[PDB]
């Protein structure tokens, strides 16, 4: 009784997405839409990818229909969300990950169509926020329009719950060290609004601003004013790296605080939050499904009342299997 | 008695050639058409530079006007090239470094707003050629727009130009390992037509066609017919090298070939090719005039009639520099 | 009745053609020589790998012994080849892989360690020569120590067979644009010998001589004097392209070389030389285990007699594959 | 009255330190000691440069002797410090940058030779040490042998002593984002005791331990036991940067902690200590003689008592300019 998909944009999060989705077997992609991509442009970019290699199955045309494994998908180029039509390709869920309709009004044009729920991949204004093993159990089916977060926010928040529940959190500051995307510029180009990202990713490191850290407190609503930070955005293919000096009410040494995180990664954060006590580098989390991975040789603390804690995060997969496991909690729930 | 030059367009190529106007002081800069930037973003995109360092002088904004080492330059914000009002600010020739007005109509429209002359800094269909050292002396006066190639014909016309006039080239065959530019995209994106271009440009090779090689047969009419070529686009910043494999008529010994080019290179193209002997790399060409400098110690010969020879050049600076001296032998011959 | 191998050296040759061999299960290894490398910093160094990956299966350290999928293997920390005793660790055939012992007399201490053949994974002077697919037939069982040349020999010969058995190689020149190696400095470093190998490999293209090209001349004997090129080395992980521009004897239009590699990659050659007509890039072959794979697009013809071929090949897997496969057929001809 | 300096080592530190000496002409380099370049490696190391470029000016080798910018300076090739002749030399003070000379014992070896004092341009166990702008009134004449701390700590020092002086450093802690050196690897290779530093340069991120920050409360005794912190190594070539999370003791909004700090850049700490307000990348900072730069627009406060500050640093030019002027003040005192 697996959910049916219909996914908005074939772009990073879109062919990852799908890549989690057929690898997983949790939920079926039924249809997908982009204005700009033809099918056999379609299957040339799902076939070959630069940073997980090529597609571990069979993907090829016919019909006007993408075929995956066997599994035909509807293709429409609309460009209007509200002219789309999702309900006689039968699709229930839709994930809308072009980054461009991210409000409750702008989204919910996919109702419209047919869709049931929407699911945005993408920080929202005004929708709630979901993130898998920490808040996921507020999810109460009467909701049509959620927001699924950001990876950062992923990374970062089932680790400050449990930090958060065993010392007690007073205050902290987050940085973290990301890798490339798709909005920076090959060499220095004219970037709108923000001057910093208009310049050569290859060459820079590229400070900037992220609501992330903030978004946790609405995740966790405790932590609410207590935490915010900034980025990096260093010259890497795809693993990014979460940094958070933080404060602590209750003393803690380090430690207790590699068994707390090493408890609740084994029983209820497993798959969801790692742990780790080798000497790893950021490679050796490439196409890495967790959330999170604490890195416990890396972190150092001041004295008791004091730390500063690493983890390690792949913000392509991992994120795209978050979208995926929402998903299959969101039909569960039903 | 320097003309007046006007440029449309604030890319890399535009904002190089302003470098290069007001380095050398050759011609004067009075105008700069840009639909998309403003003149604070102006100011920073010429203060700042990744690859060639922050600018030797003043910049700033003065009542509307972009003021560079004292000298004032009008702002326009047009995007019909016809509604560009060249006239009024002074400009008598006109650069054309967009990329998208490359015919001669398309950028016969800089006529109707006061412009004398056009020079397109891109290969153009129709408009004639001219590359400085080579056929700069086929110019005539009566022509109002034509075209100054691109940087890679620029590189390996003049060397070609030496070989064939001491050895007769018979037939050869030209590979480029270029750096990447402004079209690729930072990690695997959607190109339109070259499917190649859309791949991570930190990450891969990408094999790529170009029609320099066959632009040196219009530029050298000798050699029409005898010259093709593809490229290599490696995640580097800024220098490419040209690697020339050719069949010669006489026969021709390597010390040979090296004395002439160095004979070449020293009285009649002073400036334009250059001649090393030293174990360089492509980071010592950083911020180099030259158009093409000949590596002795890099290339091989197989006997005496088959020999691959090598060659450097900032396909950045350089070629700026060539679309300078290009404007003010026009201006010189009024 | 799998041969027992020992390796000789744990760097990037040596791990890599223990994970072939444990991968393909051609070949068995019983045991790995080397002086600066502890057990648990082996099991380290083949667990994780930055451009493979990590390693699909267990691999621990147990009673002094390495064990990779339950198989025990003898760590030797001998400095001297004559002092490691080969013979009571079961080693038929010794892999020497340090690539300080080359000639026939160097590599000839191991057989006083009990060994019964070694095999160079590097160019020899005075060894034999055998690449896969071309000239492995000429094995006769009486040599005790030959060498299995390059990898860009590996990846160029069956290539130059085919054209040369089909077309006639009159003479030809060769380029390869090469991945950086162990060899290259992160920063400008002092290089004894070759003064431009010490410049920084993160920022420089770094032209440099090869003579694998003229090896294979010794590999196929109608070819000898023949062939010469040079080298390239591109701030690339793995992955390397070679670009041959040849004069053919009898005329060939692109189509019947397509067709006649295609033809020689199906039947005779498969697994050896590979075939594409898609839009690839480098990153599409880690990974490969593919001695060359043919870009049928990424090649040009200027006319009948005068083409240039490009091929690809992943210079760490399909080499090591090439030595795995060489060891079996070895084993084969008892 | 200049001092005559003479440079044990010809490694990166050692090149822009002689670099740094001929630009701003405040000592006289007379003696170079290096084992393993000879002179005409000595001349094509100091003439080419990846990242700073071609040295301006002179350099040739004559009679045995480095001729930079018509000043002769003599090469010895000891190994052992104490055989090194740098009394007829004329050398009076010698700069050790071999760094594995940085105790008092090994580093006194030079006073053998005829040396009067030894700076070691590395962090030491037990000599004094001294970073300008903060702690370098308190040498005193009599001391021999003292050390100029590192990069990392000199870029630290200067601001944490505005902060602590007007709002008085609780606690702290500090990451920096540092480039590559020479002491990491092209590709994963065998570092004896970190093994994540043998991990491949260019592909990884590489988190790192370091005692720069434990070093600022030896330069600023009230800081001791208050300051901790950790690094991350990204692939970039030259600039890295500094961000430090500190709780205050009095209150400090974010403008006030950005008027001290401009306060103590303009009169005090001229040149040592710089401020911005530019949207600044980090190549901006490439040959900056700064240690520090403060990003106004980058940091971020989450509220009067907890802030995080971020500065830039060149580890290369702006260390060894600060090596240049701890001389000149130490030779100023005699």
């Amino acid at each position: 009784g697996k959910v049916k998909v219909g996914v908005n944009g074939f772009g990073r999060i879109g062919r990852l997405v799908t890549r989690a989705a057929f690898n997983s077997g949790k939920v079926d992609i039924v249809a997908i839409n982009d204005p700009f991509i033809d099918l056999n442009y379609m299957v040339y970019m799902f076939q070959y990818d630069s940073t997980h290699g090529k597609f571990h199955g069979t993907v090829k045309a016919e019909n006007g229909k993408l075929v995956i494994n066997g599994n035909p998908i509807t293709i429409f180029q609309e460009r209007d969300p509200s002219k789309i039509k999702w309900g006689d390709a039968g699709a229930e869920y839709v994930v809308e990950s072009t980054g461009v309709f991210t409000t409750m009004e702008k989204a919910g044009a996919h109702l419209q169509g047919g869709a049931k729920r929407v699911i945005i991949s993408a920080p929202s204004a005004d929708a709630p926020m979901f993130v898998m093993g920490v808040n996921h159990e507020k999810y109460d089916n009467s909701l049509k329009i959620i927001s699924n977060a950001s990876c950062t926010t992923n990374c970062l928040a089932p680790l400050a719950k449990v930090i958060h529940d065993n010392f007690g959190i007073v205050e902290g500051l987050m940085t973290t060290v990301h890798a490339i995307t798709a909005t920076q510029k090959t060499v220095d180009g004219p970037s709108g609004k923000l001057w910093r990202d208009g310049r050569g990713a290859l060459q820079n490191i590229i400070p900037a601003s992220t609501g992330a850290a903030k978004a946790v407190g609405k995740v966790i609503p405790e932590l609410n004013g207590k935490l915010t930070g900034m980025a990096f955005r260093v010259p890497t293919a795809n693993v990014s790296v979460v940094d958070l000096t933080c404060r602590l009410e209750k003393p803690a040494k380090y430690d207790d605080i590699k068994k707390v995180v090493k408890q609740a990664s084994e029983g209820p954060l497993k798959g969801i939050l790692g742990y780790t006590e080798h000497q790893v580098v950021s490679s050796d989390f490439n196409s890495d499904t967790h959330s999170s991975t604490f890195d416990a040789g890396a972190g150092i603390a001041l004295n008791d009342h004091f730390v500063k804690l690493i983890s390690w995060y792949d913000n392509e997969f991992g994120y795209s299997n978050r979208v995926v496991d929402l998903m299959a909690h969101m039909a569960s729930k039903e």
